[PDB]
């Protein structure tokens, strides 16, 4: 989940 967001950065 975290990674899924973090791709933004
Ligand atoms: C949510 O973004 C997210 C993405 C990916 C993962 C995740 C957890 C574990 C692995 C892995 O290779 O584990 C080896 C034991 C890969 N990806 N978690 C949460
Ligand atoms: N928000 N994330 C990024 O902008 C980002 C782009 C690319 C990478 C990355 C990581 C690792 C490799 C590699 N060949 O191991 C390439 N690009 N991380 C973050
Ligand atoms: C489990 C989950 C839920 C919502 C967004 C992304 C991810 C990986
Ligand atoms: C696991 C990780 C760590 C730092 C930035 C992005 C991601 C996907
Ligand atoms: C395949 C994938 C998707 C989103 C963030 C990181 C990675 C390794």
């Amino acid at each position: 989940l975290a990674a899924a967001l973090a791709q933004a950065l």
